[PDB]
Parts: C-alpha cells; structure tokens; sequence
C-alpha cells in the first residue's frame, strides 16, 4: 500500500521506522591503539546493522520487493545508510563525528587509524554542509530511504523489469513527499526544486564516500550477501 | 556572466560548448591500448568544453583543475552512455568501435563496468533523455563532483537546476512531473559517481592534478 500513501503517511511511517541510537562497549582503554579504535567501530557498526535491516522491511515498497531483490539493495546501500546516520548526528557537533553519545571522535582522533583521516574529513565536510542548509529530520528519513532504494536499481525479465517499475514509482513517491514537506515549510516553488536538487546531489558525494570507505575497509568484518539474506529471513 | 543568464542562454552556450565525437585510430592490451588512446584524445576536448560552462572560468586556475582531477572520469561515462543511447546491449566508444557485453570479457575485470555503463544507458533510453537535459547533466558532475568561491559554484547549481525545470516545463510536464524527473536525473549521478570509482579503481589495478594543470593553462 505505498503508492496509495500520502506525504503526511509517509513521513510519519519513515519516522516510526527510524532506528534507536547506540552506545560504544562502555569503557574501553583511552587512548585509542588503531586495532581497539577499529574494533569499537565495527563492534558498533554490527550492531546498528542488525537495526538497519528491521528499518529496511518498515519503509513502504520494500517488502514488496522479493528477498533476493532486499538483499541486493541492503549490499548495495548499507554503509551509505551508516554513513548518512552518522552524518546527521554529528551535525550539532562541528568539527567532530558522533559515532556514538559515548563516542565523539574528532578529526585528530581519526589519524590514530591510517588512511581514516581521509574518510573523517569528508563525512565532517558533509555534515557541516547539512548544517548549513539546515536539513529537517523529516526530510533526513526521506534522504535515507532514497539511499536504499537507489543505490542498487541499476544493476539489477519480467520479473525484474516488474521490480524496477516499483522501486521507480516509491522512488516518485519520496519525491513528492520531499516537495511537500518544502511547500508546507512555506519555501516558494523556485526554492522547492533548488533546495531538493541540493539533497539529491549531496547523496553522489554520500556514495563517493562510500566506496572510498569501502577501499578502507578492505585495505585493513564487511557483511556478505549470505549473512545479509539470513539476517532478512528473520 | 553566468548568474545573469536566462534557461535559454544557459542551454545554447552549453549546446555550444559539447565537444566533437571522435573516431579510434582482439588482445586485452591492444583493446585497452585503444581504448586508451581515445580517452586520451577525449580529454583534450574536455578541458576546452570545462572552459567553456558558465561559471566554471570564474574560478582559480587550482579550482579548476581540482573539479577536473575529480570529475574527468564521470565527464567520459555520462559522455559514453549518451551516445550509446541508441544502441541497445552495445557501447559506441566511437563511431568505428561499437562494442556489445562478450567484447568486454576480453579485458579482465572490465565487463563489470560495462554491464553498469550499459544499465545506464538504457535507464536513459527509458527516461527519453534530451539533448539539453544532457548537457546540463554534464556541467552539473563537473562543478559538484569536487567560501566565496564555495557558494558561486552553488549558485551556478541553482541556475542549472532552474534551467532544468524549464526545459521540462516548456516541454509540457507538470509541477508535479518536473520535480519527479529532475529528481530521476540526479539520482542517476550517484550511479554515474559509483561506477567513476569503480573505473578508477579498475584502471589502477592495470596502470595527474600536473597534468590537468598543464594543459589548462593552454
Ligand atoms: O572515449 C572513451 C570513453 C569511455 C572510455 C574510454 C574512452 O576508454 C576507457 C579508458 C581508458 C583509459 C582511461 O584512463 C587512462 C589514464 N588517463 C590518462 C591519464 C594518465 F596519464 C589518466 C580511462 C578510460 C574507458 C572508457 C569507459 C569509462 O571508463 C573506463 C573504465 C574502465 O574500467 C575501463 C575502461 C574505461
Ligand atoms: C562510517 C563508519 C565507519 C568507517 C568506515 C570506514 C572509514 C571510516 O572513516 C569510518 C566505521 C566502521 C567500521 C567497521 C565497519 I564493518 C563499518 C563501519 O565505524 C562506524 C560505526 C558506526 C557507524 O554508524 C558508522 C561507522
Ligand atoms: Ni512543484
């Protein structure tokens, strides 16, 4: 039933959907060795990942889609939705990422990793952009979303073409629900259409990111479709 | 200049701006050798046409070279796929070298980034991509993939974003159908920008900011 949702319904249930906040291992050994600081994050990031996909099945058009289709989406997008939630976060924390409320890290605390410094400059960078045009948490689910809906669409028969369609048409959907949002915040249709082409073009640098973060990850723990599939399953 | 301009002024010195299609002049090396030697002659024309995109020029000559270092890749693809448009299951690197998915099988690694450049292109087939929405498409990788000069690269954003609508709406689209295909397109440069790091990195495993330097100051 979500092409029949409207904005309203469709912020509220991207809202409802939206994960709880969690904690770093309480008290680990300060100051950070690059193995305990990484440990800590992916301890972490594991977690939230358990969360990530009981959101996923919560926003409207994905369960629709068939399991393998949910797994390849998650593949896809997983830490660009750890990344955008972070970012967001931070935001009231300039200078500094709040990776947890026991865990605001600032950029000299990166360099303790190596080649990380790179990564924390740029996630930094875009959190401050977001703080610049002062992004709604309303409009924030809505970006999330789109995250995962988008970033696999592409490399995706009947079946699939079917699938397409559907992810395109919720794609639409979110859109509107983004305009609305604008319109009802009292911004003119002239600063509708820039302010959204500014959200949408912050999520190519979102995935820049993404794929450097990746090329990080396995230089040095990376769910695989497998683990992903089961996890759906449940 | 280029905060004065109107949709239409916007559209005609970008039209004006697109660089020439080139001609190229198997074994993985000697398809790759080729492919190479396009690319680089490609290139050329790219910091001509860079020059050339309102606002772009009104930056520092380290600006332009910074927005090229990251955008040149991106800049290639969306060129590619484009002009591939009308060849269904087969990329036109030139009009001499149409290539279908088997072809790519023969440089290891490469027919991953094929199958996503050819996903590309029919997602723009399906859309009806125009000719103007390209050339917009095109400016917008180059000034967003990489304080004062900060905030004119994002005014001249939101005149290509105005620009947009306007084609759309003087094509005949709804309100409500500018929005969703001005977001349709944008959303397609995230994919534009994941398969640029994915060529990046498949091009290191074979194989400058100097070099651009270089040839920007002709
Ligand atoms: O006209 C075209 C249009 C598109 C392409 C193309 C030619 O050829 C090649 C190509 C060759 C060399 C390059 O870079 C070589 C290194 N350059 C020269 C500088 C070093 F001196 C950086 C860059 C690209 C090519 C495409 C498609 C998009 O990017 C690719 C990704 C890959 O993984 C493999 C091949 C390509
Ligand atoms: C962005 C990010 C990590 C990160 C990754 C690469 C580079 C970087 O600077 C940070 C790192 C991480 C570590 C291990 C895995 I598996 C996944 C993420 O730790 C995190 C924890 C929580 C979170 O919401 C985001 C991150
Ligand atoms: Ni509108």
């Amino acid at each position: 039933l979500a092409l029949s949702l409207t904005a309203d319904q469709m912020v509220s249930a991207l809202l409802d959907a939206e994960p709880p906040i969690l904690y770093s291992e309480y008290d680990p050994t300060r100051p950070f060795s690059e193995a305990s600081m990484m440990g800590l994050l992916t301890n972490l990031a594991d977690r939230e990942l358990v969360h990530m996909i009981n959101w996923a099945k919560r926003v409207p058009g994905f369960v629709d889609l068939t399991s393998h289709d949910q797994v390849h989406l998650l593949e896809c997008a997983w830490l660009e939705i750890l990344m955008i939630g972070l970012v967001w976060r931070s935001m009231e924390h300039p200078g500094k990422l709040l990776f947890a409320p026991n865990l605001l890290l600032d950029r000299n605390q990166g360099k303790c990793v190596e080649g990380m410094v790179e990564i924390f400059d740029m996630l930094l960078a875009t959190s401050s952009r977001f703080r610049m045009m002062n992004l709604q948490g309303e409009e924030f689910v809505c970006l999330k979303s789109i995250i995962l809906l988008n970033s696999g669409v592409y490399t995706f028969t009947l079946k699939s073409l079917e699938e397409k369609d559907h992810i395109h048409r919720v794609l639409d959907k979110i859109t509107d629900t983004l305009i609305h949002l604008m319109a009802k915040a009292g911004l003119t249709l002239q600063q509708q259409h820039q302010r959204l082409a500014q959200l949408l073009l912050i999520l190519s640098h979102i995935r820049h990111m993404s794929n450097k973060g990746m090329e990080h990850l396995y230089s040095m723990v990376v769910p695989s479709y497998d683990l992903l599939l089961e996890m759906l399953d449940a």
